């Protein structure tokens, strides 16, 4: 396939296909933590995911999504540094091989051993398709997973990885809650970017949150059996499913907190 994360088709092949991939607010960047700037203007997040309607869990060969209901205002996001309403239509992780790597955006040059992203769509573009060609069309809630205690919301998700090991294979996952990944805080950093997978495109409101979550070694081994490849296939490891940051340009990162 023409993309992917091995040693053929990983991230520094990628511009070959997708030209963005050099342009000008490309996601993940490294979070200088020192150049970051306070913007008491900031308002604090809002998460309303009291309503949330799981239905699916999926492995697409890249990552597993975690899909919702998006038909309706059930789970949203608003505030922070939005305008609007965005709608929750799934979540998934980046993840290592090893503890030391995993996370996307890098805090200070460190790399969490992985990183959740909440994707959520503004709903003034009417479907998720249309949203991917606005500059503000996403929201994505980026949240750093470093190895430690176990996480007990996330322990739902690991139990059924075993019936999506493979690219392709869906499992019916209804009644999850959300709330159960997120941090005690909610401060945050904000910029623009894009998705971090192809298409690449320069759509998205990043907002990542200082606080990372702890997960167990158990919980993340979970994560590394599954597979690139589709069943019948020769078997690759999920593993190393991350871009690597890219450079910042004209861009400011700005802080909800001091
Ligand atoms: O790399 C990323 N960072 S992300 O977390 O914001 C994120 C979120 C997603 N999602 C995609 C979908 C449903 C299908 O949508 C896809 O099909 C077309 C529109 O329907 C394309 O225009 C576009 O490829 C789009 O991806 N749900 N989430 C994919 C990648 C990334
Ligand atoms: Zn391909
Ligand atoms: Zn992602």
């Amino acid at each position: 396939h023409h993309w992917g994360y091995g040693k053929h088709n990983g991230p520094e092949h990628w511009h070959k296909d997708f030209p963005i991939a050099k342009g000008e607010r490309q996601s993940p960047v490294d979070i200088d933590t020192h150049t970051a700037k306070y913007d008491p203007s900031l308002k604090p997040l809002s998460v309303s995911y009291d309503q949330a309607t799981s239905l699916r869990i999926l492995n697409n060969g890249h990552a597993f999504n975690v899909e919702f209901d998006d038909s309706q205002d059930k789970a949203v996001l608003k505030g922070g540094p939005l305008d609007g309403t965005y709608r929750l239509i799934q979540f998934h992780f980046h993840w290592g091989s090893l503890d030391g790597q995993g996370s996307e955006h890098t805090v200070d040059k460190k790399k969490y051993a992985a990183e959740l992203h909440l994707v959520h769509w503004n709903t003034k573009y009417g479907d998720f398709g249309k949203a991917v060609q606005q500059p503000d069309g996403l929201a994505v809630l980026g949240i750093f997973l470093k190895v430690g205690s176990a996480k007990p919301g996330l322990q739902k998700v690991v139990d059924v990885l075993d019936s999506i090991k493979t690219k392709g294979k869906s499992a019916d996952f209804t009644n999850f809650d959300p709330r159960g990944l997120l941090p005690e805080s909610l401060d945050y950093w904000t910029y623009p970017g894009s998705l971090t997978t192809p298409p690449l495109l320069e759509c998205v409101t990043w907002i990542v949150l200082k606080e990372p979550i702890s997960v167990s070694s158990e919980q993340v081994l979970k994560f590394r059996k599954l597979n690139f490849n589709g069943e019948g296939e020769p078997e690759e490891l999920m593993v190393d499913n991350w871009r690597p940051a890219q450079p910042l340009k004209n861009r400011q990162i700005k802080a909800s907190f001091k």
